[PDB]
């Protein structure tokens, strides 16, 4: 019952800031692989109906880790998006001015988050609760929605799978070439969606 | 200041186990940022002019970070060697079949472990406090001195950079290849000492 959820774009869409390659790992493998293991680890308990969001919030162990992560991921691609990146546009673009000062406050404040977060985690930005634009650092698998720190409006995957290929233990080129991918629709459906609340 | 202590043998003598590869990376980028970047962080400080295990003993933070990684990986160098790998020979033989019933069963528990371990993290062979050998692990830089959970004897890294470079995603044929990597005179050095206590 649970599906890998579709790539939006093709398998090169991304390149070169992210390569044809690590998406075969990152999405065919890494992605497709937590799909797996959930299905194993849920199949005949409470969780086995329930929606990816209800595991995710009351899950623990490998459970969570397994659900969390999928979640994650499918974030991940839809974060991105081939004719994407640059200058943020749309109500995203008025509220990261309003929130952060700049966009370019915002990139920078962002790039040095993703660039110091000690092992594997991912980076975030997210309306908090004053329907305030934050951006947070979650470890491992974690996820606002888990930690309610708040709704999720763009995610960026800092585990060295999503960029070794390409960057080797260069994390910051891979950081500085993921702003070419930002996909700022994905963010407009996002905070309109997280301003309804 | 603190040293990068010289690898037990050349880039390439771990091939086709761990590639030359790797351990260029491995070695000379991650390793070397760990020294540097702990130099830099501890420059004007306490800990300025303190060992790198008491600095690993005695610090929290990003600190405590690089020093534990840097001490991580020393052990982890020094856990392998060209001409090594196989069955366990002396002490270590004989406490394993001791402890674990065989080296069969210790292997297969210890690739269990290494192989489960979610996000970044290091798997143990330990003197526990009940003169016993555990298997141990350690999420991101965490180590079993600190811990006070045990005496390490051998270990083997798990962060994704140990190996995605020749094995991708495959973790589980990073940790058959390093069986034949495994330096157990080290192994046997660190027992005696350990068990001296
Ligand atoms: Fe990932
Ligand atoms: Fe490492």
């Amino acid at each position: 019952v649970i599906t890998l959820p579709k790539l939006k774009y093709a398998l090169n869409a991304l390149s070169p800031h992210i390569s044809e390659e690590t998406l075969n790992f990152h999405y065919n493998k890494h992605h497709a692989g937590y799909v797996n293991k959930l299905n194993t680890l849920i199949k005949d308990t409470p969780f086995a109906e329930k929606s990816l969001l209800d595991i995710v919030k009351e899950s623990s162990g490998a459970i969570f880790n397994n659900a969390a992560q999928i979640w994650n991921h499918t974030f991940y691609w839809d974060s991105m998006g081939p004719d994407c990146g640059g200058e943020p546009h749309g109500e995203i673009k008025e509220k990261i001015q309003e929130d952060f000062g700049s966009f370019n406050n915002f990139k920078e404040q962002f790039s040095n988050i993703l660039c110091g977060h000690f092992g594997s985690g991912w980076g975030w930005l997210a309306l908090n609760n004053n329907n305030k634009l934050v951006i947070l650092q979650t470890h491992d698998a974690g996820n606002p929605i888990k930690d309610n720190t708040g709704i999720p409006i763009l995610t960026c995957d800092i585990w060295e799978h999503a960029y070794y290929i390409d960057y080797r233990n260069d994390r910051a080129s891979y950081v500085k070439a993921w702003w070419n991918l930002v996909n700022w629709n994905f963010a407009n459906e996002n905070l309109k969606k997280a301003m309804q609340k």
